């Protein structure tokens, strides 16, 4: 996260780090035993975390039973850029580890709405990797502006942006997951090149079918 700020410890209890003991991607706890992430983020899952490195009462590492990338995703695209990870056991839920409701209604976020993106991605254009979770509020772009599919959304990127290592993490509007950070390489922080997020509402059938 560029142009952001440190998150409050455990205030975003759905937030996962997909990890060789190293953070690779964000993810969102969406059920007791399932984390939603991005397709190219492919393995363990750290729940309950603020610091990656420091001991915390709520921190717990989970092995993954299986990884279910969207069947239509491809290594060279950011279409269908979703991944569902099943933990090897149901997560211990509490204040600090809690699923986030995700958008099932297929309607766009009002353009202009500030939504919240969190991650342990890089915090500058040198390689700088933060120990503690970062976040930033970002206005959602209208689809025409974003275009210049039905299944992607855009947010402004005027220095404040998602970037490398934020892939698979959340874009939250009004307490509901609306987007998942994309897992393709892109220039960050350039206003002319918006951040790109998978519109979770477009994938409602798919997510349900996996979790069914
Ligand atoms: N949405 C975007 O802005 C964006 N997404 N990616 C892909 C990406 O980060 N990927 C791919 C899957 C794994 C993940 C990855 O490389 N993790 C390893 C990693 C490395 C360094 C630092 C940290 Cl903190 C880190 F976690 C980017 C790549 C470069 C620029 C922008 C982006």
């Amino acid at each position: 996260i560029l142009g952001g700020r440190e998150a409050e410890a455990h205030a975003r209890p759905y937030m996962a780090s997909v990890q060789n003991g190293a953070h690779l991607c964000g993810g969102v706890l969406v059920a007791e035993q399932w984390v939603l992430s991005a397709a190219h983020c492919l393995v363990q899952v750290l729940l309950g975390a603020h610091s990656l490195s420091q001991p915390e009462p709520s921190k717990r590492l989970y092995d993954v039973l299986r990884a279910v990338p969207h069947p239509d995703s491809q290594p060279d695209t950011i279409d269908h850029d979703l991944l569902l990870l099943q933990l090897s056991e149901k997560a211990t839920l509490g204040p600090a580890v809690r699923p986030l409701p995700w958008q099932r209604v297929d309607r766009d976020v009002a353009p202009g709405t500030l939504c919240d993106v969190a991650g342990w991605g890089i915090v500058n254009h040198a390689g700088r990797r933060p120990d503690s979770l970062q976040h930033v509020l970002l206005p959602v772009l209208d689809r025409a502006t974003c275009n210049r599919t039905e299944r992607l959304m855009c947010a402004e990127s005027n220095r404040r942006d998602s970037c490398k290592g934020d892939s698979g993490g959340p874009l939250v509007c009004g307490g509901v997951l609306e987007g998942v950070v994309t897992s393709g390489s892109r220039v960050c922080g350039n206003r002319k090149k918006p951040g790109i997020y998978t519109r979770v509402a477009s994938y409602a059938a798919w997510i349900d079918s996996v979790l069914a």
